[PDB]
Formats: C-alpha cells, sequence, structure tokens
C-alpha cells in the first residue's frame, strides 16, 4: 500500500507513535518519507546482506526474520514479511522496540540525516488528526 501523508499520520497516531518516546508524530511522517515514500512493500538490500522492509525499512540483521540473513537475530519476533503488509501494526509495534533500545531515532539513518533538527511539524501540517 502506498500511503498519502495525511494518511498515514492518522495511522501513526491511531496505533500510539505521536509521542512515543518523546518523538512528535511530524518525526515519524518524516522518517517514513526518507525510507520508503510511504510504500509499505518497500525493501532494499543492505550491503552486508541483510533486507529492510516496509515504510520504516526496519532491518533482517537485528529485527526479523527473512531466513535468508545467516547469523542474525529477530528481536522484533516476526517475519520480516508482516512489516510489509497494508496494516501498519506490525512495523509500528517492532519501531516501538527499536526506538526504545538506547538509541532513540538515530537508529533510522535518514531520520538523522533528513528529519532531526528540522521543522518535522510540517509533515502532519494540514491533515485533521
Ligand atoms: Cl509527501
Ligand atoms: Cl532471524
Ligand atoms: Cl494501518
Ligand atoms: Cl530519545
Ligand atoms: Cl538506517
Ligand atoms: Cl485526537
Ligand atoms: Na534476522
Amino acid at each position: 500500500k502506498v500511503f498519502g501523508r495525511c494518511e498515514l499520520a492518522a495511522a501513526m497516531k491511531r496505533h500510539g507513535l505521536d509521542n512515543y518516546r518523546g518523538y512528535s508524530l511530524g518525526n515519524w511522517v518524516c522518517a517514513a518519507k526518507f525510507e520508503s515514500n510511504f510504500n509499505t512493500q518497500a525493501t532494499n538490500r543492505n550491503t552486508d546482506g541483510s533486507t529492510d522492509y516496509g515504510i520504516l525499512q526496519i532491518n533482517s540483521r537485528w529485527w526479523c526474520n527473512d531466513g535468508r540473513t545467516p547469523g542474525s537475530r529477530n528481536l522484533c519476533n516476526i517475519p520480516c514479511s508482516a512489516l510489509l503488509s497494508s496494516d501498519i501494526t506490525a512495523s509500528v509495534n517492532c519501531a516501538k522496540k527499536i526506538v526504545s533500545d538506547g538509541n532513540g531515532m538515530n537508529a533510522w539513518v535518514a531520520w538523522r540525516n533528513r528529519c532531526k533538527g528540522t521543522d518535522v511539524q510540517a509533515w502532519i501540517r494540514g491533515c485533521r488528526l
């Protein structure tokens, strides 16, 4: 599913991401924009052979099992395929674990480089929520 900007912002808000671990909603929408362009089916293979899945490009090295990342962990206890669903639940719940792990949203290198320090509220402007 490719989400619209306000649609995703509403869906993330319904799933408990507004102010989660103190990150306003615009952080989460900005991160998804540059990670996936709001496409739940986005995948990309990393240099080391692991693969990132879904609207927030969650990595099989640490977070999910795709059966093809030898020696990796599955800290969200999900198949990576779960993260491609039109329903964002699995992605959201796994993102909550990730952002709770010590490094906050810096885990998303695109968030650090493109969203952090910026006017992230712009990302939810004009949306009804
Ligand atoms: Cl947009
Ligand atoms: Cl695994
Ligand atoms: Cl959803
Ligand atoms: Cl933090
Ligand atoms: Cl990253
Ligand atoms: Cl509300
Ligand atoms: Na894994």
